[PDB]
């Protein structure tokens, strides 16, 4: 009975049933509350399509992938057992229309199927074969049994004019001179509604006050999701913070005694918002407070002015609203309501500390015919789920829009939707439930949901309880088959993690350890490494037996395991191993975010028939400074190409490294073409994200020319890497204009203005990136970089003049920054 809950725990990596670190029942309330959305989505999903999870897209096929087809014909090799016939098919042919031309077509080597009522041009696997120029090897197979996916069954607030007040009894710490004072903030979003300090006392390991801080706000004017934020300052400096939701999950005003264990500091940072209290009771500072059945209820213009308003609606998400701007938006409430783009600013004009105002806000929300009718803008939808909005109804209108996204687009934004849960005031939310049901409706979304949630639970004390509850809610309806898969995957990576860590210690980069490594690996082949497991970063591929011959450790400072496995699938029509790098040392939650932004940029370019052959490899964080990376085959760093032929830099090297790895001049030109696309993409992307000034041992190239940056987890400068050896391949010497170098420039400018057609989307994604995954780089100035980088305000023409100049700044500096590193 209860051994299943213990199964869920080791799967989750946290004990959801625990109550050692709560001061109310919100987490347990959210467990009981999430049962409905689960049972709905479980009961409504097609068990057969759920079992085969056909990964399909409704987008148009781009112009570049069109001209790779031979007129309404595609070859599709079907396999029986030994023999295999090869059919002509029309892009618009359904999987059924190919079958006649029950059983089901499965892709060879993978747990991936081609089924359902969409044309074969709308399966991603077929767009993957078309992109790389490969042949669609399917295999007539029996459908997988839906039995296998079975699930194991289971006084009014507005009548109170009293000013709100909180008694600060004191703070205690078991171990620490200066003086110290508590600051108590009533908050809503990042907005501070009302502030009150204590008098400064001496900072001993206990400090009492017994003081009532009376706030100017009234109990009736407190809005749901209002945080009492408590902060300890000691010329001042913030040392410890904690929060407490003044209005609870039942809409009740929060009463009584609280001893809250606080978080230390090492600033817009998503950790500063959490309702969680420090679980480390022994080392942590605590504060002691007192609050004293009060429940919350629930319910044309001048020409010049129109222009001023439209000018405000037209500005970027990061452009600050003045009081003048706000008062304008609010007064012309119903004109602002006509423009979906105004909504973020409009709701940033609301005075949330004033009952009557919020009342009118909810009135205005009831008349949102234009919003509901508008075309989904993820950019706009994202802004309403960020840290500037803590109102359920505002945030629910955002989650409304997300409902319309096809599964393929959920996948695109899943990581950042998951991180958006860090900005929710309450454990139960539209957003959490949206993630929950979309995860249970689709095994691919659910797979990655599981890892994304698990990444955070494993290493964020600030949010591991919330995500833990949401994860359990997923696990209790995913199906017995997936529970078994996750259990496998967790077991496998726990083994491999141990091996990785133990081996890191054994050096201060010797090759005598190589045998000690291959020892542990060989001696883990039998117990308890299973004979198959899903690759967590690509749930298509199952991996079976190791290849202990090929497994190595790097001449490095962090000794990552280069591992390779055999594919457990016999129908796999290839000899390629599945490669995985296990690394400790870097925090890969930053690499996940950057890589996901990269895939987002690709799909953007897809809307403008552009392709820049980015290589955003799989990467999954799994624990404290530890995770896996997909191995990109046939690849090497730009530094090693220099260190082999020089040991100290030279221009030529790259080109005859390419040419030597190109078998026929035929292909070699396909490589240098690939290099111009790849190079431009990574220059565009890295300038925008402000991670372009990289040290060439962090940039890689395949044997087919594809360039790609790596290790994103990390004087005079350079906006991106466009070194002479890159230029050499293009065919330009100091100052020239090669046929390819102009094409590079051409692509860069096309791609750069292409990103700018989604400024808002990128701004919001980038802001969220910094706030939820990168604790160090979180200030207005840090965030506003991407405004500058995207040259907000500037016209397309000036923007091209801006980017091309940047290219020149790199040209101007050649090898400087690269060399300057060695010092
Ligand atoms: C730096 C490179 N990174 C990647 N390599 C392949 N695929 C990737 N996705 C990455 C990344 N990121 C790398 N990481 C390694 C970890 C262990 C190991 F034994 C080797 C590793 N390499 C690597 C790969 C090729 C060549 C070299 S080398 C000979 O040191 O220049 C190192």
């Amino acid at each position: 009975s209860q051994a299943f809950q213990r199964q869920l725990t080791a799967l989750i990596g946290y004990d959801v049933t625990d109550v050692s670190n709560v001061h109310d029942d919100e987490l347990e309330f959210t467990r009981r509350g999430l049962v409905t959305p689960r049972m709905a989505e479980v009961a409504s999903r097609d068990p057969k399509l759920y079992a085969m999870h056909p990964w399909v897209t409704s987008k148009p096929l781009p112009e570049y992938l069109w001209k790779k087809i031979a007129n309404n014909c595609i070859f599709i090799v079907i396999h029986r057992s030994t023999t295999s016939q090869t059919i002509k098919v029309s892009p618009d042919d359904t999987p059924g229309a190919i079958l006649q031309s029950d059983f089901v077509l499965r892709v060879c080597g993978r747990d991936e199927y081609l089924v359902g009522e969409t044309p074969i041009k709308n399966f991603q696997w077929v767009r993957h074969c078309l992109k790389n120029g490969e042949e669609i090897h399917v295999v007539l197979d029996t459908p997988p049994d839906p039995a296998l996916d079975e699930v194991r069954k289971e006084v009014s607030l507005w009548d109170c004019d009293r000013k709100f007040r909180v008694k600060i009894r004191g703070i205690d710490i078991p171990v620490l001179d200066l003086t110290v004072f508590v600051e108590a903030n009533i908050q809503h979003g990042q907005q501070v509604l009302c502030q009150r300090r204590t008098s400064p006392k001496p900072f001993t390991e206990e400090v009492l006050w017994n003081v009532w801080l009376e706030f100017s706000i009234k109990i009736k004017d407190l809005p749901k999701g209002a945080l009492l934020n408590l902060q300890i300052y000691c010329k001042v400096q913030l040392l410890y913070y904690v929060n407490l939701l003044l209005i609870d999950h039942r809409f009740l005003l929060r009463r009584g005694e609280y001893v809250l264990h606080m978080w230390q500091i090492s600033s817009f940072n998503a950790d500063k918002l959490t309702s969680a209290t420090n679980p480390d009771k022994e080392n942590s500072m605590s504060i002691s407070i007192l609050l004293d059945p009060i429940a919350l209820p629930k319910h044309e213009m001048p020409n010049q002015l129109r222009k001023q308003l439209e000018a405000i609606i037209a500005t970027d998400p990061l452009n600050p609203l003045t009081a003048e701007d706000k008062e304008l938006l609010w007064h012309f409430r119903y004109e602002s309501l006509k423009h979906p783009k105004a909504y973020p600013k409009l709701f940033s004009s609301v005075k949330w500390g004033q009952q009557e105002i919020v009342a009118k806000t909810y009135q205005l929300l009831a008349r949102r015919e234009v919003w509901d009718q508008s075309a989904l803008d993820v950019g706009l939808t994202m802004q309403l789920l960020d840290c500037n909005f803590s109102d359920e109804n505002v945030r629910a209108i955002a989650v409304q829009k997300l409902e319309s996204l096809e599964d393929d687009d959920v996948l695109h934004y899943l990581l950042q939707l998951v991180q958006a849960v860090k900005f929710e005031p309450y454990h139960d939310s539209a957003l959490a439930r949206f993630l929950l049901k979309r995860g249970l409706r689709n095994k691919r979304i659910g797979h990655f949901l599981f890892w994304f949630l698990r990444s955070e639970i494993a290493q964020s004390r600030h949010y591991q309880q919330r995500f833990a509850v949401i994860l359990e809610a997923y696990l209790r309806g995913c199906g017995t088959a997936m529970l078994h898969d996750f259990t496998q995957q967790v077991q496998v990576i726990e083994m491999l993690q141990k091996v990785t860590l133990d081996i890191k210690s054994l050096s201060a980069v010797s090759s005598q350890v190589i045998s000690q490594l291959k020892q542990k690996l060989e001696n883990l082949q039998n117990s308890q490494l299973p004979e198959s497991f899903r690759v967590p970063y690509d749930p298509g591929l199952k991996a079976g037996a190791l290849a202990i011959e090929k497994c190595k450790v790097m001449a490095s400072k962090k000794k990552p395991l280069w591992l390779e496995f055999k594919c457990a699938d016999p129908t796999a029509l290839s000899n390629e191993t599945i490669g995985i790098i296990f690394k400790h040392g870097d925090d890969l939650r930053q690499d996940m975010l950057i890589l996901q932004i990269l895939r987002i940029m690709e799909s953007i370019w897809e809307t403008e028939s552009l392709d820049l052959c980015l290589l955003p490899y799989g990467c999954i964080s799994t624990g404290d400074k530890i995770g896996m990376i997909e191995i990109v085959k046939d690849a090497t760093t730009i530094a090693k190409i220099q260190q082999s032929t020089v040991g100290a830099f030279k221009d030529e090297v790259l080109n005859h490294w390419l040419k030597e790895k190109s078998p026929t001049e035929e292909k070699f030109q396909a490589a240098v073409e690939r290099f111009v696309y790849s190079c431009a993409g990574y220059c565009v992307a890295t300038f925008v994200l402000g991670i372009g000034d990289r040290h060439n041992d962090n940039i890689m190239i395949t044997e087919t020319g594809n360039l790609f940056h790596i290790d994103f987890g990390h004087k005079e400068r350079v906006p991106f890497v466009l070194t002479p050896d890159f230029l050499f391949v293009m065919g330009t010497s100091g100052k020239k204009t090669s046929p390819h170098f102009q094409k590079f420039q051409d692509i860069c400018v096309k791609a750069y203005l292409a990103l700018r057609h989604h400024t808002n989307l990128l701004i919001i994604l980038f802001s969220m990136m910094l706030m939820t995954g990168m604790p160090q780089l979180t200030s207005k100035e840090d965030i506003e970089y991407i405004r500058d980088a995207l040259t907000v305000g500037k016209n397309e023409e000036d923007a091209k003049k801006y980017f091309l100049d940047q290219i020149e700044v790199c040209r101007d500096k050649g090898w400087t920054v690269q060399f300057n590193w060695f010092l």
